[PDB]
């Protein structure tokens, strides 16, 4: 990654051990579980193209994810190409895709365009592109339907409405997209006891409300 | 988070791993238990917003509880907003601002950083753990009411008992110190109440322990 | 806590996970065994009244015994007040008792307090309030009396004297009051057979003696 | 390593034993799995010869890939010395400095600080990596034509097995782009290769996928 | 302990976690086998007599140790006592300040980082590697004298329980180096003492042990 | 160890835990199997003779490989006296073979003479004679004879080779030691099937090439 050291530049700093185990050991256990995501974005702050493609390499498995992901990059960086279209002895060159994505520039290359004045992010920008296609991952991979989830019939509204939020995450579900769902199909899939309750309150009843009506 | 380095300025740093991993493991054990909220303040010592973002959503499942903070976060962003309403010059944080949802980690860090700070993160751990307060007395499963000694139980076990479930009741500091003399004894079983009786008022809690051990 | 820096002030820093998990553990794995009471105070080396809190509360369960604590804190605080009855704009306040023990108190004025030329170590007054109040939950928890620790007839000496001073130190026995029970309970509850070996090495015999004499 | 210090200049570092423990368990683990390699890679990240050579030695067993390993670092040294051929200055590295079984810490350190850098960590870095990448290609277990879709296989477990194998077998990214319209299809399993021919040319890889879910 | 910060100056720092937890281990694992000590004596590197007795009293149970230990100690303070007797200057340690009873930290560190030092830390050291080696030699449960190879027993077993069982009795090392020509040979089983005693006067114990492989 | 501080001084530190634990957990889980020398060589970094005295001594049981290894040191520093023999106030005195292996000599003596201009790098020459030491048990304690390691007629040639150079590198072969060693032995010991296809390849086989030709 780049830090800060004492004087105040932003230096470059090696992948720490703790950092590349942390995310090969959460791929393992969780996959593409959707809490992965903000734990990649978190564990690559600061991050290289290099250190990007670091981590998302050490990751064994799962190959049929990290092909959609290289594609989904691909198309990323055809798309930055065509909106900037791209050498002075000693200067600094205008990164392309593949330059962002860390496969046709070197590290000192990326250091550079982190660090100019003004700086040229090409970690962040790779780093969303890695998360639009990790995103497009977990949506796929998910096991279920929002209008699968219903409540049972000896089911706790509690299970229930942490099976339905789960599902929703998965989506990518906007909170627009993810408050119409609630509006459309929580009460209506609560089991019968509990979703008489629940129209009492009305549309106003917050989440709270409605869990401590039907609890 | 925002941390003095070696030298004595306050700089960004990347959330570590041990603190990452730290957080994730306190609510795969603990879930809402009373003790988790402490550890999530001490681990986000320091946070920005969007440090304390990365930390609600590294959480996997529990994604009512997760709904439920959402609402309170906003509910405390809008009375932020009633409160407080809005080149190269720094702009005031509305309440999606100290969520973190509309600001970016430099403008962020411009607040927490002026002269004086706008301390958006600790006004949105504030809001967060408000929320996560909320999910701790939703998720207690018991009434202090339905604590009770058994007939064999030893009183310790009970104290135990009776205080766990009057902390996970968000029950003031004041009224945990005031059961001692009336609902404590009052849920003891008879031998040891009896006991408690004669103590008189005013008995410590190690006193009440002490008599009936 | 508090730590010095390069240039030689002391400043705030934050808690570490490892200390805060390391806390934790210690309190699920030893309850209140006398060695628990040590580990808090390493544990706790520069703490703020603050950063003291945040250890017991992070303690899930055995919440009779945090109860007995806050109540002897809040002894030691009223004490506080009766002996340090306590605002000029850009100043420093006294602290209350309330204010050591961190309830009404800021960071920043913990802080302030205990960098302060002199300082007014609160981190260090209010360690000891609680260290306090740790020392006679361990007593209350023992499981044993030191009148009850008689040696087995087939137990080694060795066993013995380790239950013995186990019990002793859990009574928190000063060094007189840990001698005087050594001298009317240590040899008089030896086994009969290490017994009258003991007698023979008189008043004076060390310890290492009286184990190498009955081994 | 060489690395900068909290001041900026460049000093040798002692590599640390959770570097030294993290290489060791990912070859006991993982063996010549294609993923080692990167892992290997960053873990070496500012490495000097000796410290490539600390974490090649550390590893037990698996010795006819190491001795393999070891012939093909000597091929690179003796291309080396065949385009670099060679008081108190600085002497020239030959292969066997580069690969640091011929020069000291210090000669090291002398090149890879020198302005400009001879980046001697780097240059063998890549030597070893040629080797590695020998190694995997040989223990792969499998060649792509032996990959087919089981009748009631997920084709999503189908994917997997394909491009795990593809990357052993080492195909290159363009093979591995390429395949998809191609052997992906040819492999499928009679009704999952009906609907994929239906997409027609171009569908991607998450198309196809979706397409056989 | 006291150490220097990365800027040339000796200050004081906490005992890390990390110190705490492995002594414990230690002795959890081991107790009093002699390997313990040279492990006490390195987590204890620059530990103010503060860190010693923190390091001490941090152990649960073997309480029977722990009082010979303070024993010991008590001894040494009073021999320092015997050859030592005792606004705003600096005072002179007694045996107790030493031990770490009577003095506090900020005398410690004003003894152990005076010009020139009184090093109070490495003083109390030793006094108490002075009692763990007692306890290290009481608890030792075997005499040399019946270390013996058994009939079938490989002469390296044999030769790890003998110089096993001499650490914990602390034999010299010129005794350990002694008993190879003497003591060891004569515990040998039938058929290996006969091939020792002809290597003849002054094999190594690795010819010795080549010799009965 | 001695490490380099900001200023640009080799400063002492302390042996770490982490470094403590690595190198006590390595013995005892691998004992002398010979990837475990370049561990301590890579654990003893920088590291003072008391530090090498300290990791050593830290090693339980194997206390006949200890002993082989004191011996070793002995022969060493005995050598080194007789090419070596050896005070004004205040300087530094010359060190004797016991100095360099850290039993006659302070820790401040072996600081001063590690960070002399020049250096007396005491802690590398005698980590040179403790490495030495080593390499002679490795060799000792090997279990098998490279005449003993033929392939099985069911076994893979990989499997094989692995043993084969397992067991070269426990005798501390050379390389040239060791290519003399596969010219005579690894073809000839292979089993007849894969013996055959190997003899056609000639002299000038890899041993690359032999692996394929046997898989
Ligand atoms: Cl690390
Ligand atoms: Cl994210
Ligand atoms: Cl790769
Ligand atoms: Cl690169
Ligand atoms: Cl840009
Ligand atoms: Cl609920
Ligand atoms: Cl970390
Ligand atoms: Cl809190
Ligand atoms: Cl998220
Ligand atoms: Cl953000
Ligand atoms: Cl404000
Ligand atoms: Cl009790
Ligand atoms: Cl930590
Ligand atoms: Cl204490
Ligand atoms: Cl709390
Ligand atoms: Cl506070
Ligand atoms: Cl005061
Ligand atoms: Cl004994
Ligand atoms: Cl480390
Ligand atoms: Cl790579
Ligand atoms: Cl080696
Ligand atoms: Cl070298
Ligand atoms: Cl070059
Ligand atoms: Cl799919
Ligand atoms: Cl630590
Ligand atoms: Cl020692
Ligand atoms: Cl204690
Ligand atoms: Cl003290
Ligand atoms: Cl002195
Ligand atoms: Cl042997
Ligand atoms: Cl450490
Ligand atoms: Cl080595
Ligand atoms: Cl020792
Ligand atoms: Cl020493
Ligand atoms: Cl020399
Ligand atoms: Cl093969």
């Amino acid at each position: 990654p780049i830090v800060q050291n004492l004087q105040g530049q932003m230096v470059h700093q090696c992948i720490s051990p703790r950092t590349l185990n942390a995310w090969v050991k959460v791929v393992e256990e969780k996959a593409f579980s959707p809490e992965v995501i903000p734990m990649f974005s978190a564990l690559s702050c600061g991050a290289t193209p290099q250190d990007l493609n670091t981590m998302l390499n050490t990751v064994g498995g799962h190959q049929a994810a990290m092909q959609m992901l290289k594609e989904t990059i691909d198309e990323e960086a055809a798309e930055w190409d065509r909106l900037h279209p791209v050498i002075a002895p000693g200067q600094m060159r205008e990164p392309r895709g593949s330059d962002i994505a860390g496969t046709t520039s070197t590290l000192q290359e990326q250091i550079g365009w982190m660090t100019h004045n003004p700086p040229i992010p090409v970690g962040e920008i790779y780093k969303r592109w890695i998360i639009l296609g990790l995103n497009k991952i977990v949506r796929m991979y998910s096991p279920t339907s929002i209008l699968d989830i219903r409540q049972g019939p000896k089911e706790p509204f509690r299970d229930y409405v942490d099976r339905f939020y789960k599902t929703l995450r998965a989506e990518q579900a906007s909170q627009e997209v993810k408050n119409a769902a609630t509006e459309t199909l929580l009460v209506q899939n609560a089991n019968p006891d509990c979703k008489t309750i629940l129209k009492a309150l009305g549309p106003g009843a917050t989440l709270e409300e409605m869990m401590t009506a039907c609890q």
